[PDB]
């Protein structure tokens, strides 16, 4: 008897690896619900003889029993080979398995696609699938994902205790994002200023206020003073990735300010149906609404962000999926 | 401005009160999820002046802050006047309210079907409701329940660490209800033994072999050695039949024995799609199937009930609604 | 018969109230330990007939059952009759009472003394007592505390997930208390500057700089840029100082900077043996040390304050007493 | 710098392995407190090469981080080799390490003593040690355990929800010990019955009554009905057993019945100061005391056993040590 719930969780990354922190946050929610961590360290697999890799995995999995539910946050970023072998280890236990997709590698870019057959093959060894969007599920099914049981994540949480402050109507735009991933910054043409929070040492266009990498808590603290959240991606290419959930979008709303997002985003409806800000087409549509928007137009939009965001702040999108995933994994 | 979640919880009913312990169980789940208790004692409120009363409530709610969330488990059994008075207090606080329906008082027994409209009245003020089933919601909106966000319970959990003994093919039928609430018991006609667990003494058709009320643990221990669980009503209430979730349906499945229940029950889809037992017309239909089933087809059903029940034994039907309810309360 | 643990937790006070904060905060640990809140609202008491109020007490306490455990965080700041009568309610239950002393209102400021004998009366009605320091238990004994089982708090935790930024050597002293309760502040003379975090802006010595009351979170960040935490009281309150636990003490150490405290203060050996700042005898011994301190010496001292402070940031002083209190309340 | 607590958890033993059952239960408690499991599987270490093992260990510790804290339930039963190396692994991380002793190999009997120096070697790499009895710590320090912070366990908890049946005065002695280890059983000559609960098929002396192994919950329910619980040694396995905490002792008390224990065993002061049973010289002293005891005396003895066992049923002896151990690991 006595079933337990385990969740994989990666470790050993740069303190700025967003993938790692996103897994770490989910795992944090998991523990409070009583679930148990399956630690996974990120290392180079080829340093391992198959037998060594095997028994490393036996070490990761030691605690497991015919019994349990395992939540697999994919990918481990130890390359596909690791995910593949991780799963077979899992599948030789008498367990139900939830795969929690954070990224889909063969869809990260064209010509990485070939990995799809392998990927889908191990995706289909799971009993329940949690995907960020309904869109993601539907293309994943277009490549042979057979799994009957599916959950939509909808939106990244952002558990925190930051102080929200009184929010001014500042006609600024926040963007905590590495500039060498998003070209649109280096192209900043507009009279409204782009606050850019980045560790990387360099200089930026004339009305782009470069700001050194703040610790998250402080970042949430500062942004809560006003302005807007920019959710842009990924510059030109890497855009059909209208699939996954942005982590900064959640990071914005938790601060308590409205957001701006480009049309077609994953789980767009959430933003409309909950008031959180504007969905626009071009970068230029934005400048217009930031420049030409009413002060109490802004007043409202905040009041709602802060109405909506205790979900994000106490982590309820995550609680939701970590609970139904399991439930649907039995029933 | 920091959200916490409270849930209302009964205290002071008898050892043998299902209403209280179904609520206590929910509460114990809520605690493990981090939620906080608004304790509520059951008493005649005729002994309160509608102001001493207000202050008692004020002391029930003194932990509450502004955009916390309250889960109200209804009913309180302190009478409708309390229910709505408890409730009205919550509306003062600028919070979001979850109404968890254990029972709708004015449907159960057509004495006091009249209280309905004051019930609905204080129902229509919550922000989301969690109800036994969709058919239960549907009948409620027919009475004017204007609440948009709904959410279906589906099944009672029965969280426990009780030992499951190997199930063998006792051609027994188990039944831990109360003979003069479920009076189809005094009408036993069939050559299949009916075991009945209850407070009331001295009432026996003949093959109804009755036993004294046992602590929940033991019941589930001994029921696990084999046989079938039965979930049935009088014709008295075959409408409320099709609405509620039964506690002993959950109390059977956690014992890891198959159940037999009446076609038209709320959420029979769960019994079917998870093959947890037989869905059947009349009680004769049952006895036939209890007689005609062979050893191996019973092995499948037990294995299926036992594939299924850690869900019920670890609190997940509850955990489910305790988490989505709070979620849909903020979302739109 | 299943033991649940309860803790009291006052509410409704000003978001600036340290009393409420040091209670909500402990309660918050207790919740995560699975304990349950007994919410309490702070209000002026005699808008209540002795019978009305008794029924609001009945509402705060409805969730209790015999053989539970209740932790009374005292005082409630609802005056001493409330402490007395609350406690009286707890004693008609078959329970064990942990009395957790956050303050002793009689030994606090003079004139409050007269309530001493009544306070000891209801102190002596609990099973285990939790006091800030052994020295405080000793004084309570001299005034008639007859409760056998004592347990020392030691220090306030300061749970937080705030950023500690790189600290060292700002040659400045930090002080987040109201100036009106410590007026050593106004007689500030010495050339090193005093940051003061407070509600007011009344008065202003030259080398004293003030800041508007920042939310706890942001404060600990800033303080974590270096400088010293000064734990001081105005010397009418030294009788008390040698007994209580200072919350700002923890707030400093939580930010990750070394402290300055006065000799004789409660649980000083804590500071000594974990090397978290200086113990000095006057204000002037202090400034002397704030100047004349090597960058290397400050280095290590910070290093020590941060070897140490996950204790207070994860709640372990609170977790410690909350566990042992309930234990000794049963063991003998 | 976010401190997390980890605890090692042995797995993959037979369901009758008390070692595993004890480590599992501590861990379940730990998990409730927010601590984190380091799972470990039991297996022949010889199937691994240095490289293989190093990496198996790597995978066990993947989640580990600097500034975390790890609690090592020792021994793993993967042999000393494995224990030494697991510890070497842990010391590589900049963490604080609590060592929870369940057994000490080089003391299990003579000739195993050569293992002492290697055992002590790695024991001394700990910051805090938790032993069952103060007696245990004293003996360890006579061999070179230089770890300055020690904490005492005292007694096994037994988290359970068994129904405590009404307890009659059954002049019989329960004993769920496996005979092959406890040979005093075979020597049973006494007119008082001896319930021996054992999975082994091997017939037993006359007024010994053999029960097949039963689930722990059923056992506890059975014994709750009444009678006495015996905690007895063997004779050679005795000195070493004066240092341990018996697990079945806690089984009794949680069951709700008094106990009978041989003079000198670890932590007997808990039995005496809490009324838990009799402490006696030989086997006969027992039968005497069992025969020559009145009914009201037994009501007494039970009522205080049931006074006391919420500690064990809710896991507080463990909660104590899991909280204070960790606290003491940061706190010089
Ligand atoms: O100075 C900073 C800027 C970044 N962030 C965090 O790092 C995340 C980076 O977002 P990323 O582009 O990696 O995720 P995405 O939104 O693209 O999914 C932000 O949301 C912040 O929470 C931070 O902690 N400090
Ligand atoms: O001897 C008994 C008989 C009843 N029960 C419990 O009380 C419930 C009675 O079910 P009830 O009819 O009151 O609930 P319903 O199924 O009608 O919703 C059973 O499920 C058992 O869990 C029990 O613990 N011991
Ligand atoms: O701007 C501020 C200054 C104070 N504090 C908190 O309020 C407490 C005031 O301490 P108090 O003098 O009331 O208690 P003591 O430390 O003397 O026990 C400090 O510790 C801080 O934690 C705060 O939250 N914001
Ligand atoms: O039928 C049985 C017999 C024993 N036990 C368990 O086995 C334990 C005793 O094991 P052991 O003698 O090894 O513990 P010790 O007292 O020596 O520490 C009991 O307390 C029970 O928990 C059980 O679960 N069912």
């Amino acid at each position: 008897a006595c079933m337990r719930t385990y969740i994989t969780n990666l470790n050993g990354h740069s303190i700025t690896s967003t993938a790692q922190i996103a897994q770490n946050m989910v795992t944090d929610i998991a523990v409070s619900l009583g679930f148990r961590e399956l630690g996974i360290h990120s290392y180079p697999i080829d340093t391992d003889s198959p037998e060594e890799m095997s028994k490393r995995l036996d070490g990761i999995c030691s605690g497991l029993r015919k019994n349990d539910i395992v939540i697999f946050q994919t990918p481990t970023w130890n390359t596909t080979t690791f995910d593949e072998k991780l799963f077979h280890k899992l599948k030789i236990f008498g367990v139900k398995i939830v795969i929690f997709i954070h990224d889909v590698v063969p869809l990260m870019f064209d010509g990485n696609f070939y990995l799809m057959d392998r990927t889908i093959a191990y995706y289909n060894e799971a009993d329940v699938l949690i995907a960020p969007s309904q869109a993601m599920v539907d293309k994943l099914q277009s490549y042979g994902l057979t799994v009957k049981k599916i959950l939509v994540q909808g939106m990244w949480d952002h558990p925190t205790n930051i102080t929200l402050q009184a929010v001014n109507h500042k006609k600024l735009v926040h963007f905590p994002g590495n500039p060498e991933r998003f070209n649109f910054i280096k192209n900043w043409r507009i009279p409204t200023e782009l606050h850019v929070y980045t560790d990387h040492n360099m200089q930026l266009p004339t009305t782009v206020v470069k700001e050194p990498y703040q610790s998250d808590e402080q970042l949430i603290m500062k942004m809560s003073e006003g302005g807007y959240g920019l959710v842009w991606m990924d510059d030109r290419d890497k855009q059909y990735q209208s699939l996954y959930c942005p982590y900064k979008l959640g990071a914005y709303i938790a601060a308590g300010i409205p957001v701006i997002i480009q049309k077609g985003i994953a789980n767009q409806d959430i933003i409309e149906k909950n008031n959180l800000g504007f969905i626009i087409e071009k970068i230029d549509d934005i400048s217009n609404i930031v420049e030409s928007t009413t002060e109490e137009e802004y007043m409202e939009i905040v009041s709602d962000v802060r109405r909506f965001n205790p979900l994000v702040r106490q982590g309820y999108f995550t609680r939701k999926l970590l609970t139904d995933a399991v439930f649907s994994a039995l029933n």
